[PDB]
């Protein structure tokens, strides 16, 4: 239960969408070189979310995990339109440690069980995008476009029951705002599940990570605050360790 800092990269056609400000890199838009650099400066895990056009997407995501696996040694997750078991299977076999699923899991919760029955619960990360509606936390699918009418409280319990290994708790209310993590939502979800909770949405400064870990998150997912170097990963882990947060600062056949 060392808290984990996870760098999330949005990719498309093998490119980091909107790149990064790491001028030391030969290609600041290369997801492989950027992920490698993050792994060398103390990021605990990587997460790739692909938005490639559907006709090149399958081959594009497979090339990605193959190139990432050969270069990095820390765990990484791949996600973005993973709709069924066979797609998840080929991605894990080709190099990914874990797959991240949202819409397809909501529409068919047995998909969680199906992947976990071959690859283990530890390979199945369920992203839950939630938002306050009429005083209740609701589950949203299709990139935030559809209110499922399903309560966050009910979906969290079902997700663990179906055999998921971890939950990314994404607050639509906070996505892109730099205003902080939705600690009220994290605190709401924490007593409902024994699974690791990965906070996503709202990161803006180092103090937001402290607040998220106080609220009960086991990991924090960060995107542009890292790529645009508004927060430094090394400074962040120094800060969290300084204030009591257990973070890490240091082959089968």
């Amino acid at each position: 239960l060392a808290k984990r800092i996870i760098a999330a990269l949005i990719v498309k056609d093998g490119r980091v969408v909107k790149g990064s400000n790491f001028e030391n890199l030969r290609d600041s838009g290369d997801p492989v070189e950027l992920g490698k650099f993050y792994s060398e400066i103390g990021i605990d895990e990587l997460s790739f979310w692909d938005i490639t056009a559907s006709v090149e997407k399958r081959k594009t995501m497979l090339e990605l995990v193959e190139k990432v696996a050969e270069q990095i040694d820390i765990p990484f997750t791949v996600g973005g339109g993973i709709h069924d078991f066979e797609t998840a299977s080929e991605l894990i076999l080709r190099g990914a440690d874990k797959v991240e699923i949202n819409t397809a899991a909501v529409e068919n919760p047995s998909l969680i069980t199906q992947i976990a029955q071959t690859f283990g619960s530890q390979a199945v990360v369920v992203y839950i995008a939630a938002k306050r509606v009429d005083g209740e936390f609701m589950v949203f699918t299709y990139s935030g476009k559809k209110n499922t009418g399903i309560l966050l409280r009910d979906w969290v319990v079902e997700v663990e029951k179906r055999g998921a290994g971890e939950i990314v708790l994404g607050s639509i209310d906070r996505l892109g705002t730099k205003s902080g993590y939705d600690t009220e939502m994290i605190r709401f979800v924490r007593p409902l599940t024994t699974l690791p909770i990965i906070a996503h949405g709202g990161a803006g400064k180092m103090e937001h990570f402290l607040e998220a870990f106080l609220a009960g998150a086991d990991a924090a997912k960060a995107n542009s605050v890292l790529h645009f170097r508004e927060i430094d990963v090394r400074e962040l882990k120094e800060y969290l360790k300084k204030h009591g947060v257990n973070v890490r600062l240091e082959h089968h056949h």
